[PDB]
């Protein structure tokens, strides 16, 4: 079973086998954690650089997670045994790493917390995962429950392994004085520099008891024994051994023996995590580990998620929408915003639309962004292809290769700022450039943002694509200095298009002429050079080929730049049922629709690294929410309302019983994919990358409160301009914008021609509301034909 | 049990449990692989650069094994389940996966193989790897035997997991044309110059079958089910599924059903290893994948390790000695000079140090080794801290961080190399420079060699560390510029009275002064700023401060000043025996001579890297062989027979069965280290590394040769000088060098003064054999007092 639970906060599974990748998240301003519903786990934190303190039992590459990444025994996880000491007879919370059979289970994600409850051998178990808002450490609550009439006999063992640390120096032991266990490692590295880089590397991992346990143990293998994580040797005897390690793998292990009364239950704390010390790993116990430190970090934890609740909430006739938009969505879209995915160099286009979505949650947040983004912009005016969050920090990994599109973003994304804050006056602040002495406003280095992509294009008028556009490892059409991209260049339309509206509002009226016809002429170029008689192609090579076009056979459309064209202007009228009959024909599915079609199945070395990737993963073809979301915005833009719904609540798994099992996900959080090659590889299709980290959530947002409720902002107001989907006879939304709150109620009426609607039960003509004051509630009840 | 068989060709263990690291390693032309009794591998190939083909189940880190590696259950092996199809019951060879309760095992180390026998439910299982001489595959020959008197029906399962391949991309099927499971995928990378360098990688994983299967399944999650490794779903139902991966983990599985008589003996082949594409796996499998290939395979692979067995065999009274010296000795040297560990960049030190152990097996590769490594001199005279092998290569990891030693090999590798083969013309090969046009001789490269070592002084005489000396991580003592080492100022005293020698012998008389005078010098500058009082220490900081002294609480006496002191001359008669009985007192252990004691326990910042290791691992006080040997040598050197013999036997694990079992490993290699801090962690003192590459054996073969047994070249011959324990009452050797054969008998006799040495049963005057002819006999008696 799969449900919503405690009016919202929580979604509960009760099946550890149905759905067995599925997994919730919780962060904090500096970590994170995944956790699988059969106890695997995976958390980083910042230090301020990415670390762990759960390692692999190897010496594993550094990374956070892969999509539908696999489990495996020894994986990172969050366990306890229970041994009846009358029958010998065990089992394990929450079900991994025995499986046995259990008589109950529930795993709850919540918005604040994960927590299990499960039943076995007549105890009945829960245990609570969370998170303070401000500091590295995981606050364990575990309650263990006699559920008969006889007193029972137990052992209790947490079982929290810390895995391979280092292979120049790993131990472990335990401390009474800091109350548990404490594994220590030094970081491996070979050069003098890494020494000093090194530290105040958080290089012990601590896991501390407020109760004092019976024994415990620190060797791993002398935990397993010969009857391994199954039936543990150090389970099967009376008393653990209080072994340590001594460049052994060390283990977190303890054991509490009672007797417990019939429906007696205890409760037991513990706190897992990292630390430089042990007067560290105390300070964290004084401060948490305690009912009061628990209970004073839930209450902070709630008031935070509670802080980023957002804009909208919804009743509609679809329950399954109701409980993702008002109870998942926002808390998503505020963790990319709020610690921008726990990197130091974020990727340009991922640090802009991210906060974009903190537009509609905590909107200083957004203006800080561009203003931290704009003082890193090249004194050419192009953008970085990262983002700089810490001195010192350097850019990493596909930050180091030639992307084109960083500047694209910038209007884009200012655009969904500025409607719903109307803070034209960011436009005069005034920030430096990256190198140089240029101080300059906003708007003039947006300007030249623009000047960069409008001079960063060949004698054709096409964009360079280099190393890669939004397409992060499409590499190889532009490598040698000549290819471009489609994609590119019709954004580019947009953002000049976007840009010369604002420049028109500013009274600049000579950049919005330059802009207009910047984008005329990019325009023409596209449909000269880049159309394919039904679609738009993705590219030119290097060496002169147009590809993403019918004589493709794989790769033989790509949805960005038909989204991209209807938004830019490059697809006119008569274009764009080309257009959508194509993508539904070539790239719709069940799950969603899919990036490109058909997948590639073998290196093509004229456009890249994306047709590496396995057909239907990642880039190469799946349903690649981001893509999918752009293109529902491109609908909405031309007011396709039924097929932009229908594709916006395709990427929401559920309620069909065969749509969940297939893409295994729980339906609190959007994936960045469902896989695709969905006419080439149909039995894996759907399948869920279980990755949070996607700039697709804080699009959905603005289409549902922009689009599909239609409530958007304006320089004169509240714009009322809704694109439900037929089917709804009525649906509510509660809406704040600028301080105001607005309970908007909507019915379809055939007693009208025309969409009517009321403020506070009398009619206004026009569709803006344009008196709002500061706390005011208003009624609107919108009549729809 | 633990016992030598089959008249030395192998070496087995009779427990699974009782020594459960132990392992033993093949190697070929392009690959090794080490085996665990259990069944767990690593195995590691060249493409030309390493790589490998069996996965962990994460993404890995790139690296070999570490140093005490700790398996884990879904570690890569070479496993085989069995099912009584009657009954249900399964078990697995070797061991793993299952553990069940076996009624008979048996690991068998070979010198050409390696192999097991097991026994569960009546049936007689044996399974044998071995290797071809020049190509990367494993080639796995099954047996399966009823043993009891009704018919039984089983099936039979390889399990050949291949892991987690790539996040990039990564699948497996079964393909009927090539005969079995193909996984496959796609390196990853982001920079396209990888996509050039990366396209010959042999990214396909084969398991291929002589025989039609039943079944298979390639996914490896479908495989494991519900019930795991333990008790895998696929097992448990009638017929495997079948069952391919896409983007998932592939798995390589196969099921045979057989009806067996009673006593009926089944043989089952199979090949695994990487491939670059289908053809050449199916190339692999026509040329290997039969009886006759495999026994072929099987003839030249036995004929390559007889061709590596050296110039020494013994017939002592210990026959634990006679078993390692005679069959396990000769391959491990081997192997280190035939293939160079396979690195493309071996460090220059082991470079040279290895080859110098070919100059007893195969000396005309030694001769290359010499040529080779002195074409890559750098023009002042200095060497680099690699050595290419390819042309393309880098200098790879410490090979980057600027470490000062590495001429001093030379002329201490060479002296080897001229005392076993007289080959004095060698020096008058003409090789070239790294860089410029010079071209000069051998002799010539040497001298530069040498007036490097005098010029890399400071004004007091002594060696400058930089970032380390033969201690790789010994990289803060220098790396400000100023920073002198001790070991390294000992060592160039040695290398240098060596090479005068050698000048002498050749006439080249100016150059024995002017090198016997630096000898002299630096010897001076020792013992005025390094000499301690008690022994000598070994280094001093860029600061100005000597550690390695008696004022140091940690790192209060390193091993190798000392011996190096005594071959360089730095330490006279006087000082000798306080050298002896420091050692003694503060380094001997009952595994062997630690390096360094106390072990660091916390940084020492004008140390380094060495101080940050787990006390008693690696160079932070282990039993580090290589040290222990050049200590043993140097006791050699002075004539200190009885604890020279010591220290060395001390080496060899065994019969002890104590020590046996708290070293863990099989007594068919030595490790570089057993694990020291003796007396600050005592419960893990003597674990070995169950590392097989070590520049000990070339030490320790040359060692028992020239030094025990006593059997050394010089420009006149054959010289008898051994140093036999006084135990021995008798010993035989047989000799081959210079192309003949001695048959040596050695006898204590209370009728002489001084030894006597008998040729074809007539005294001779002297020790030296001078009239030597190729392919001729020689019987020797050596009588000693
Ligand atoms: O780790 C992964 O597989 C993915 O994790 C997160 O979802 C990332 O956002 C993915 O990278 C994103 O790829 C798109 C398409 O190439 C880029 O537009 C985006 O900036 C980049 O974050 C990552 O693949
Ligand atoms: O991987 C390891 O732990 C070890 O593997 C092999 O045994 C190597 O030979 C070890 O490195 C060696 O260290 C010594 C002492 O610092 C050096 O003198 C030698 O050149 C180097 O190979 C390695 O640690
Ligand atoms: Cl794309
Ligand atoms: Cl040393």
């Amino acid at each position: 079973g799969l449900k919503a639970i405690n009016n919202g906060e929580r979604y509960q599974l009760t099946s550890p086998t149905a759905m067995p990748q599925s997994a919730s998240f919780l962060w904090n301003k500096k970590m994170m954690i995944q956790v699988n519903c059969r106890g695997y786990a995976v958390a980083q934190f910042m230090q301020p650089e990415p670390a762990k303190y759960a390692y692999a039992p190897n010496l594993e590459a550094k990374t956070f997670m892969q999509p539908e990444q696999p489990y495996y025994a020894h994986h990172p996880g969050r366990f306890f045994y229970i041994k009846d000491e009358e029958t010998g007879e065990i089992f394990s919370a929450p079900y991994e790493p025995v499986r046995s059979q259990l008589n109950n289970f529930s795993f709850n994600a919540g918005k604040s917390d994960i927590s299990w409850h499960i039943a076995a051998l007549g105890i009945e178990v829960e245990l609570c995962l969370s998170l303070p808002v401000d500091d590295v450490v995981e606050l364990w609550e575990l309650k263990i429950k006699n559920g008969g009439a006889q007193p029972r006999k137990l052992s209790i063992y947490p079982y929290f392994p810390v895995g391979y640390m280092s292979w120049m120096n790993q131990s472990g032991d335990y401390s009474q004085t800091a109350g548990g266990i404490i594994a220590s490692c030094v970081t491996p590295y070979q050069k003098v520099a890494d020494y000093f880089k090194n530290k105040d590397f958080k290089d012990k991992t601590f896991f501390l008891h407020e109760t004092a346990p019976a024994a415990w143990e620190v060797n791993q293998k002398n935990f397993e024994g010969e009857g391994g994580l199954h039936n543990p040797n150090a389970i099967q005897q009376e008393t653990l051994g209080c072994g340590n390690a001594l460049y052994e793998t060390p283990t977190a292990v303890l054991q509490y023996r009672r007797e417990l009364a019939a429906q007696e239950q205890q409760t037991f704390r513990f706190i897992f995590g990292p630390a430089f010390d042990e007067s560290e790993a105390i300070a964290l116990r004084n401060k948490y580990l305690s009912a009061e430190g628990f209970a004073k970090a839930k209450s902070e934890y709630q008031t935070y998620i509670t802080s980023g609740k957002g804009c909208l909430q919804i009743n509609t006739p679809d329950p399954e929408l109701n409980n993702f938009v008002n109870h998942w969505l926002p808390r998503q879209v505020f963790y990319h915003g709020d610690v921008n995915r726990l990197t130091t160099d974020p990727q340009t286009r991922n640090y802009i639309q991210d906060n974009m979505g903190m537009s509609y949650i905590k909107p200083n947040i957004t203006r800080q962004a561009f203003l931290h983004a704009l003082s890193q912009q090249e004194e050419s005016g192009a953008m970085p292809d990262g983002i700089l969050l810490l001195e010192g920090a350097e850019l990493k990994y596909i930050n180091q290769i030639p992307h084109t599109d960083h500047c694209v973003w910038l209007p884009v994304c200012m655009q969904a700022y500025l409607d719903e804050t109307n803070d034209y006056a960011l436009l005069d602040e005034i920030v430096p450039y990256a190198s140089g002495e240029k101080r300059e406003t906003v708007e003039q280095h947006m300007h030249h943002a623009m000047r960069w992509l409008l001079q960063a294009r060949d004698e054709r008028g096409l964009s360079f694509i280099a190393q890669g556009d939004w397409c992060d490892p499409m590499n190889m059409v532009g490598y040698k200095g000549k290819g471009v991209s489609g994609w590119l260049s019709v954004a580019t339309a947009y953002a000049l298009n976007l840009w010369a509206d604002v420049c028109e509002q500013r009274q600049q009226n000579s950049c919005a002429n330059e802009f207009r016809q910047g984008a005329k002429d990019i325009n023409a170029a596209v449909n000269k050079h880049i159309w394919d008689g039904e679609w738009f192609g993705r590219g030119i090579t290097d060496d002169g080929v147009l590809f993403g076009t019918s004589k493709d056979k794989e790769g033989r459309i790509f949805l960005n730049p038909q989204s991209w064209a209807i938004l830019g202007g490059a697809a006119d009228e008569q274009k764009i049922p080309c257009l959508l009959d194509a993508v539904e024909q070539q790239l719709e599915t069940p799950y969603g629709v899919m990036m490109l079609a058909p997948a590639f199945t073998a290196m093509r070395d004229d456009v890249g690294r994306v047709t590496q990737k396995f057909p239907g993963s990642a880039e190469n073809g799946s349903v690649y929410n981001h893509a999918a979301v752009f293109y529902i915005f491109s609908l909405l833009s031309i007011g396709e309302s039924e097929r932009a719904y229908k594709l916006l609540r395709q990427m929401l798994p559920g309620p069909d019983e065969a749509d969940l099992l297939q893409r295994g996900q729980l339906p609190v959080f959007i994936p960045n994919y469902y896989r695709g090659a969905y006419y080439q590889h149909p039995r894996t299709a759907g399948r869920s990358s279980q990755l949070f980290n996607t700039g697709t959530v804080s699009w959905v947002y603005r289409c549902l409160i922009e689009g599909v409720f239609g409530l958007k902002g304006s320089p004169q107001g509240l714009v009322v301009q809704p694109q439900l989907p037929v089917a709804w006879q009525t649906a509510e939304a509660v809406r704040e914008f600028r301080g105001a709150t607005f309970n908007v109620s909507y019915r379809k009426s055939s007693d009208i021609k025309e969409m009517e609607i009321q403020l506070n039960e009398s009619v206004i003509s026009g569709n803006t509301i344009s008196d709002i004051t500061a706390g005011a509630t208003y009624q609107l009840t919108v009549l729809l034909p």
